[PDB]
């Protein structure tokens, strides 16, 4: 009769069903472990979250759970089970049990050089999942290599819907946020450029520095690029800077597929109104060997929070989380 499991200090109370726990990753208010499921006889992923001390985290937790419960797609992580205390008073932690993936794009690009065909295949799958997300009228807002999970057969699944909506990792952040579905396309362009070189394309240290990196490759902005209700400090700064020449894609990425760079160019478009859309991305020549619109499903209906979660006190959100996960409790 073994007690509570433990990984790197903190307790994982996942009972007799889930054992053999092993560290695989972490977040701002939780940790993800692999575990042996003694019912399905496979290893699974278990995401522990402890968000109740903060309203923002309770929001993120509830959003993710709701979205993932609803969503059903081959390239998006699902939820198989949820564990928490039998009463709300003892609920200090929530455990989301999910399909175990082998690794993520972050770690893979750390150790491995991708061939053009695998770059092409990963990008196809990113866009195939994103299409579904966007068809549901949801924005992911935090697309980046560590939120892309992979298995042995090169299948890919998008994870971490905490920031998702009907403040994020700066390197992959669209320019307009620092100055809509188009923000997710920018992030995907950033990811594509990273698969092509194994390095982040715009590794900025803070918001203005982030804009500086983007402009150091795209060149100084046109007036039409800039006229868009920008923050006054940013606009004053951007106007102050010396001219920057555009660096040609084929010079940043010397051995890259020419079709890949054409799509890159269309994703990394400064003006969000000019930037390529997910369905258009899928239909670009570069993805042609994989493009199959009868095998790229959309969500059954757009997603909707009928409660305005932003205004809700964290005690109310905790009650909602208790209610949302009741369906998984014994009985
Ligand atoms: C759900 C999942 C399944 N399988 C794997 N495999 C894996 C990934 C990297 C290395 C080795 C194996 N990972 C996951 C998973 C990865 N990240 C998350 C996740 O939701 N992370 C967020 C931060 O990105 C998070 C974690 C804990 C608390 C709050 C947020 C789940």
């Amino acid at each position: 009769g073994a007690g509570p499991e433990m990984v790197r200090g903190q307790v994982f109370d996942v009972g007799p069903r889930y054992t053999n726990l092993s560290y695989i990753g972490e977040g701002a208010y939780g940790m993800v472990c692999s575990a042996y499921d003694n019912v399905n006889k496979v290893r699974v992923a278990i995401k522990k979250i402890s968000p109740f001390e903060h309203q923002t985290y309770c929001q993120r937790t509830l959003r993710e759970i709701k979205i993932l419960l609803r969503f059903r797609h081959e390239n998006i992580i699902g939820i198989n089970d949820i564990i928490r205390a039998p009463t709300i008073e003892q609920m200090k932690d929530v455990y989301i049990v999910q399909d175990l993936m082998e690794t993520d794009l972050y770690k893979l690009l750390k150790t491995q050089h991708l061939s053009n065909d695998h770059i092409c295949y990963f990008l196809y799958q990113i866009l195939r999942g994103l299409k579904y997300i966007h068809s549901a009228n949801v924005l992911h807002r935090d697309l980046k290599p560590s939120n892309l999970l992979l298995n042995t057969t090169c299948d890919l699944k998008i994870c971490d819907f905490g920031l998702a909506r009907v403040v994020a990792t700066r390197w992959y952040r669209a320019p307009e946020i620092m100055l809509t579905k188009s923000i997710d396309i920018w992030s995907v362009g950033c990811i594509l450029a990273e698969m092509l070189s194994n390095r982040p394309i715009f590794p900025g240290k803070h918001y203005l520095d982030q804009l500086n990196h983007i402009l150091g490759i795209l060149g100084s902005p046109s007036q039409e690029d800039l006229n868009c209700i920008i923050n006054l400090k940013a606009r004053n700064y951007l106007l102050s800077l010396p001219h920057k020449n555009k660096v040609p894609w084929n010079r940043l990425f010397p051995n890259a597929d020419s079709k890949a760079l054409d799509l890159l160019d269309k994703m990394l478009t400064f003006n969000p109104h000019k930037r390529i859309e997910v369905e258009q991305a899928l239909a670009h020549p570069y993805l042609e060997q994989y493009y199959d619109p009868s095998d790229e499903p959309i969500a059954e209906a757009p997603f909707k929070f009928d409660m305005e979660l932003d205004d809700l006190p964290k005690e109310k959100l905790k009650e909602l989380i208790f209610e949302e996960t009741a369906r998984f409790q014994p009985g």
